[PDB]
């Protein structure tokens, strides 16, 4: 009679139900339903996957989920068709697969609808032409879960034996920790170096103040390394005659950033709002499931024609023609953007204050990215003083452009304003001011700028950045203090062990290559079991070698021997 539609959560069921007619009956599975718990039955059972019997698995219904299973089956018989409207990512394809497996029935009974936002039009087109479940994406998702399970359950026991009980190892988690350990060690080994700068405050012919910075001496960059050198330079500069060597006036511009993707969202939310990766991703999700923003797991800065056309109309009505570019800006699935540009952060219904703030950030970035650039009149004055050359920078805002959508400025607005001076003009020295500085050590990773580092290295993945970040934290390898990452001693002890006995597993390129391999499975360019066999072959040669006595090249035990 009617159609059954399955989503993964109550919040999502409610939202999507506003856009589905009486023919459809929405029901949230309210969870994952089914999942995982030279052989050794012992291991296979705990893992729920069997590397020695072509990877057959044993999925089991979750606790208290039996009522849900049975509640779906009967609803399935009273429906003519079944639509799996899980989220568009691989994990979402696997969950759909599990629902289809559990409920059973002809495959023709099922359809897999895809949408990256829950709006009337997005839902309409999603159920207009519903595609089929994609087994390749499912295999790509399970291949990941399998190798993750293998490393965790087969490396961890070795760590208990060799280092300490309760420790964990993670295919990617251990690589993420490595980045933190290397960073921790760069910092511990840094030797701050001394270097000086010299500023000069002068007077234009009119008498207006002009501040300068010494740049060259004898046509060579100026950078003394001690107090004596600066003084010698200072004595020459006190007697020198100053004059404007050259004035270069040129117009500059600044462009709006591209619309957000998972990683950039996390960084900006962390840098501007002080939100950790977990917080940002939990609010993003609720915004998404409430129908306010597009899917929050993406690495595409692409924007649909309608989205661009709706925002351009908003820019045009609320800001004006000079803020609208000739043609739309194209940045090279969709970015994270509001679903309706006319819905303001302040109009959100059941969203807490911070969730509204995240929406605001997303909204502003989206509107800004389709606006014209800001224009500035930049000025660069070069000054000569004996064998010295000095500099003064400054710019004037000519047209705010995209920055009009961002809060009003209030600080060093018009970063420095230079007075009226022409080439050949004479400046009067009023005061010299030398200053001592010291090179700083590399910044400590932040939850977000680590995702950034993970992204740059092709190690992360929109759907895993969050988990990775939190999954390496309560295991005693690294900790977040003052919003920063600190490597624990145990994080170093384990990292060296792994690098020594599991080189390939800890290598950055190989870890990145595995993501490619996973994309290949998803795109029918590689078969999942063969990819897992190869992975396992490489893994077990590493493992057996590590298992041996250290005098055979096995893993070093965490000990300190007697006299
Ligand atoms: C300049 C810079 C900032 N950040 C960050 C992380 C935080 O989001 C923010 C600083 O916040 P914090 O002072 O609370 O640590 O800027 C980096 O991660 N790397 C950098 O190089
Ligand atoms: C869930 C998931 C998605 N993705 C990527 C690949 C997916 O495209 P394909 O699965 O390549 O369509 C896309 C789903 O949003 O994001 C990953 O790389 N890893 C994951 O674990």
């Amino acid at each position: 009679g009617k159609a059954l539609v399955i989503v993964e959560s109550p919040a999502k069921a409610k939202t999507i139900n506003k856009y589905l007619g009486s023919d459809y009956v929405v029901k949230s599975s309210v969870g994952h339903i089914r999942d995982l718990p030279d052989e050794r039955g012992a291991l296979v059972n705990r893992m729920g996957v069997d590397p020695w019997h072509n990877w057959e698995a044993h999925y089991e219904v979750l606790p208290g989920k039996e009522k849900v299973v049975s509640e779906l089956k009967q609803l399935a018989e009273k429906a003519d068709h079944i639509y799996l409207a899980t989220d568009l990512d691989r994990e979402g394809e696997a969950i759909a697969w599990h629902l289809r497996e559990v409920i059973g029935g002809d495959d023709a009974r099922y359809s897999r609808v895809v949408f990256n936002e829950i709006t009337k039009n997005a839902i309409r087109q999603a159920f207009n032409k519903p595609g089929e479940l994609n087994i390749d994406r499912v295999n790509a998702q399970q291949a990941r879960r399998f190798m993750d399970r293998v490393v965790g359950y087969m490396v961890s026991p070795l760590l208990w034996k060799k280092i300490a009980r309760g420790l964990s190892a993670g295919r990617v988690q251990s690589v993420a920790v490595r980045l933190v350990v290397e960073r921790e060690r760069e910092i511990k080994a840094f030797v701050p170096e001394e270097f000086w700068e010299v500023d000069a405050s002068t007077t234009t012919p009119s008498g207006e103040a002009l501040a300068l910075q010494v740049t060259h001496q004898n046509d060579k960059p100026f950078r003394p390394v001690n107090k004596e050198q600066t003084q010698a330079a200072v004595s020459l500069l006190e007697k020198a005659r100053y004059s404007v060597l050259e004035r270069e006036d040129k117009p500059t511009t600044s462009k709006p950033g591209a619309p957000f993707i998972t990683s950039t969202l996390q960084q900006a939310a962390s840098t501007r709002l002080g939100f950790g990766v977990k917080k940002t991703m939990m609010m993003a999700q609720r915004l998404y499931e409430a129908g306010y923003i597009t899917y929050m797991r993406t690495d595409s800065t692409n924007l649909s024609q309608d989205a661009v056309n709706m925002v351009r109309g908003y820019i045009s009505d609320n800001f004006g023609k000079k803020y609208l570019p000739e043609s739309p800006n194209q940045y090279a699935h969709e970015a994270i953007r509001p679903s309706d540009v006319n819905v303001m952060a302040e109009s959100l219904k059941d969203m807490e204050a911070d969730a509204q703030k995240l929406y605001q950030l997303i909204w502003r970035q989206f509107v800004a990215c389709q606006m014209t650039p800001a224009k500035y009149d930049s000025t660069t004055l070069t000054v000569g003083a004996g064998d010295f050359r000095l500099k003064a920078r400054g710019r004037i805002l000519r047209f705010d452009g995209w920055t009009k959508v961002m809060p009003a400025l209030r600080k060093g607005d018009e970063d420095r304003i230079l007075p009226a001076v022409n080439k050949g003009d004479a400046l009067t020295l009023v005061e010299l001011t030398p200053a001592q500085h010291f090179t700083k050590p590399p910044a400590r990773f932040s939850e977000a700028s680590l995702v950034k580092e993970l992204e740059k290295r092709g190690i992360g993945r929109p759907s895993t950045y969050a988990s990775i970040i939190s999954t390496i934290q309560d295991r005693g390898y690294v900790r977040v203090e003052n919003r920063r990452f600190y490597a624990e001693k145990m994080g170093e002890i384990v990292t060296d062990r792994l690098e020594e006995n599991f080189r390939e597993l800890m290598n950055y390129d190989f870890t990145a290559q595995m993501e490619n391999s996973l994309d290949q499975v998803a795109n029918h360019e590689a078969e999942w079991k063969a990819v897992l066999d190869h992975f396992f072959s490489d893994f077990t040669q590493q493992l057996d070698k590590a298992e041996k006595d250290p005098e055979e090249g096995g893993m070093r035990p965490n000990q300190m021997v007697l006299t």
